[PDB]
C-alpha cells in the first residue's frame, strides 16, 4: 500500500470508479498488480492531528486485517465524508469497519 497520492489521486479521481455511503467515498482503479494499495485523504477541516490520526489508524487497521477478503489489484482511496466528521465521536469502531468494508468488498472487477 505505498500508494503515492500526490501523483495518483488525480488519476484515480479522473479515471477510476467510485462507491459511497453515508460515511465514506471510496475511489478505485485497477493497478495491474496482484495486491491492492490504500491511500487515505482526510480534509484539513476534519480536525487536528489527534482526531485525523485516529481516523487514519482505524482505516489502516481495517484494510490490513481484511486484505485477504478485499479484492486484489486495485489502488484505493478512502475519503471520510461530512457526516462521518459530524458523528465521529458517537460512531464506534465496529460501525466504521462495517461501513468501510461494505464499500471495499464491492470494488469490482
Amino acid at each position: 500500500e505505498r500508494l503515492r497520492l500526490r501523483r495518483d489521486f488525480l488519476l484515480i479521481f479522473k479515471e477510476g470508479k467510485s462507491l459511497q455511503n453515508e460515511y465514506f467515498v471510496v475511489l478505485f482503479r485497477k493497478n495491474g498488480m496482484d495486491y491492492s494499495r490504500l491511500g487515505i485523504v482526510v480534509k484539513r477541516k476534519f480536525g487536528k492531528a489527534t482526531r485525523r490520526n485516529k481516523l487514519k489508524r482505524w482505516v489502516r487497521e481495517i484494510f490490513r486485517r481484511n486484505k485477504g477478503v478485499i479484492p486484489k489489484g486495485f489502488d484505493i482511496v478512502v475519503i471520510p465524508r461530512k457526516k462521518l466528521s459530524e458523528e465521529f465521536e458517537r460512531v464506534d469502531f465496529w460501525t466504521v469497519r462495517e461501513k468501510l468494508l461494505n464499500l471495499l468488498k464491492r470494488i469490482e472487477g
